[PDB]
């Protein structure tokens, strides 16, 4: 049974800090990275697309260009980590990270984007 | 390159009807049972897990339950076809068929409830 969890479903964060949001799934002895597909979505925007050992930058979303990253690193641990840098109000939502290794499975998880007053502002005027 | 089709994008369905959803997907010469995975999901509920053999009913959301059955027959052609049966006004919205047979993909659907006066108003309600 292919199972993908996640430490944690729900993240805090605050404006303008970094994140790492995380999804383990299992993994027998060495990786193999051929046969791995992570994919990471937001609300409708692709996020990140690793598939074939590389990640397929023709379809990431342009609000994600150089902000967003997953540790490619942390896969052979059976980690699939997404790190967002400089995060911003329009960050808050749902995540889905969907892992095909084997089997396929997918998690969500909830963002929320703690921010002062100033940042709320400039966002509540869009 | 596997992409996931869907014929109609939008169904529009009468309360108290049976509505079936198209999910296609390529399958060349014989199809893979082991290497098969089907999801069905309505706005982060599920309502269909198909793996290995036969489809799972372990997560699925009750407001589904008893009234949503995968058409196993179909699978072969490359047919991942959902079934509701006794379509209800909480049954409209965004689906989304999530296969995985060798490379993965989803599609969201969009369902659409016309229902007469007195439906409509048992569901304002409650
Ligand atoms: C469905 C899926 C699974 C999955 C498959 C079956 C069950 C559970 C999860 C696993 C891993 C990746 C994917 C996958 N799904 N596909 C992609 N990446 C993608 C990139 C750009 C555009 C799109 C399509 N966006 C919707 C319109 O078609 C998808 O990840």
């Amino acid at each position: 049974a292919f199972t993908v969890t996640v430490p944690k479903d729900l993240y805090v964060v605050e404006y303008g800090s970094n994140m790492t949001i995380e999804c383990k799934f299992p993994v027998e002895k060495q990786l193999d990275l051929a046969a791995l597909i992570v994919y990471w979505e937001m609300e409708d925007k692709n996020i990140i697309q690793f598939v074939h050992g590389e990640e397929d930058l023709k379809v990431q979303h342009s609000s994600y260009r150089q902000r967003a990253r997953l540790l490619k690193d942390q896969l052979s641990l059976g980690n699939a980590a997404l790190q967002i840098t400089d995060v911003k109000l329009q960050d808050a939502g749902v995540y889905r990270c969907m892992i095909s290794y084997g089997g396929a499975d997918y998690k969500r998880i909830t963002v929320k984007v703690n921010a002062p007053y100033a940042a709320a502002l400039e966002h509540h005027h869009h």
